[PDB]
């Protein structure tokens, strides 16, 4: 998750 946001 850490590298991508949450609502893309």
């Amino acid at each position: 998750n850490e590298s991508v946001d949450y609502r893309a």
